[PDB]
């Protein structure tokens, strides 16, 4: 109850101690001052002063970051942006989020910098689809970086149905074609049919018929695409589109193959229709 808040407060009293200076002591103690934030922070956090408890971990942050200590002030970045969260402040734990992930990097532990980057994406696609899709575009970039190429792809992955999701059908497809480049290099073939299938959805939604077929004029020199049920499928729906056969171009757009696309795609399937 009090009792806490009270407790917290001798924290912070504590760590301000510990960063004050004499001729005999000339450094602060920022490793001492950082343990008495984190305990500050649990107080407060007990005593459900969500605010306070989230001011007590950008302290403690600071106050590793002073004494070399690069993982733990990220971990304690990630709670003050927890705090955020809890509070219903979410946007405004990104900085914090942002700031750990390049602590995390500098570090040497780039996944983490990935996990932690991911983690607020998902929390801030109810709130702001543009900063998810940048910060899925931040974590693929890290994940680039220390050469996990699954794990980069996946993100591009989630960037490019937010995309579709945001209808911005030129961004989108921008971001199908690197993923499809991805899993070309990575010889991930059955994914790249795939790909293929939404890049032309995209392409028939912006009534951009070229360019939809384009795509698939591309993907016959991807080993297998050819033969496979995927490319079957995709011709169908374009000669429907050119033929301006609306029952074929719906029973398509509604087939397994399509309707078992991610959410994003398989509802930009269902709206299309013939010109």
């Amino acid at each position: 109850a009090a009792q806490k808040i009270s407790e917290a407060h001798e924290h912070i009293a504590k760590a301000e101690k510990y960063l004050k200076t004499s001729f005999m002591k000339w450094k602060p103690d920022y490793d001492s001052a950082a343990s008495e934030y984190a305990k500050a922070a649990v107080a407060f956090k007990n005593a459900k002063q969500l605010e306070q408890a989230k001011d007590a971990y950008l302290q403690e942050a600071e106050a590793h970051a002073n004494n070399r200590s690069l993982f733990h002030a990220a971990k304690a970045f990630e709670q003050a942006g927890m705090m955020l969260k809890d509070l219903q402040r979410m946007p405004e734990a990104v900085q914090y989020i942002e700031k750990a992930s390049v602590m995390y990097v500098e570090n040497g532990t780039p996944d983490t910098a990935a996990m932690a980057l991911d983690r607020a994406g998902k929390l801030m696609e109810p709130l702001d689809l543009s900063k998810a899709v940048h910060l899925y575009q931040q974590a693929a970039a890290v994940f680039e970086n220390e050469e996990r190429l699954r794990q980069a792809a996946e993100l591009i992955g989630k960037a490019s149905r937010l995309l579709v999701r945001q209808q911005k059908f030129d961004e989108a497809a921008a971001s199908l074609q690197k993923e499809k480049s991805m899993y070309k290099e990575m010889e991930n073939y059955p994914t790249c049919y795939k790909k293929c299938i939404a890049q032309v959805l995209v392409q028939l939604h912006r009534a951009d018929y070229v360019a939809a077929q384009k795509c698939v004029r591309e993907s016959y020199s991807i080993p297998g695409f050819s033969g496979s049920e995927d490319c079957a499928a995709l011709e169908d729906l374009l000669q429907a589109y050119d033929e301006q056969d609306e029952e074929q171009l719906l029973r398509v757009c509604r087939s397994p193959l399509v309707t078992y696309m991610d959410n994003d795609y398989a509802k930009l399937a269902i709206s299309l229709k013939v010109p």
